[PDB]
């Protein structure tokens, strides 16, 4: 549950289906601490 | 395009420890976009 | 050799082709994750 | 050689860097529906 | 059973663990891809 | 954080048929960012 690096983005893709995303905080709740898939969600555009 | 190896890494992410089954998913969401909704339902 | 998580999940993808195979959490996480199994028990999680 | 989906999605994250991505639903027509190089897909990059 | 492009890379990377492996296409590809090998004969492409 | 499958996938992609050695590659391009040029290095 820790979402890093192209990981991260491999998750983004997934989540966001045909919204789209950006990506470069997402990193300190998701990367650093575990997030859950709605607060990935709310990311995406 | 969800496909091989990351489509199963997809499947451990969005299943966690409840898990799942693999095989048509790949005609689903590899050859065709699937949802995460769709794509929760080949957890157990 | 001891494969939890995303590697055993990217370990069962790679013996089992297209069989397929079923992940779950006396247990495959017993045998594969906390010990080291081999192949044989792996290919005992294909269908 | 033919980058799609997930793993154009690889790729972008790849050649980017720090300066990061964007990534909507041509980059399908230029880089998953035929062969694309560096430049042309760095474009749809920062 | 059959091993081509990536997968034989990440099928490498998987049965050679900290020895690493290098990859390099009478080769693994010929061995491999186009026929089915064993593990050793995979295994002797790690370092 | 480039790491593990995604790694040695990152090294075939760009490596071509020059091939590749894989084993630091880790701290400079997982551990820390790489480029393409710090990860190209470890191609033939």
């Amino acid at each position: 549950q820790h979402l890093c690096g192209s990981h991260l983005v491999e998750a983004l893709y997934l989540v966001c289906g045909e919204r789209g995303f950006f990506y470069t905080g997402i990193v300190e709740q998701c990367c650093h601490s575990i997030c859950s898939l709605e607060q990935l969600e709310n990311y995406c555009n």
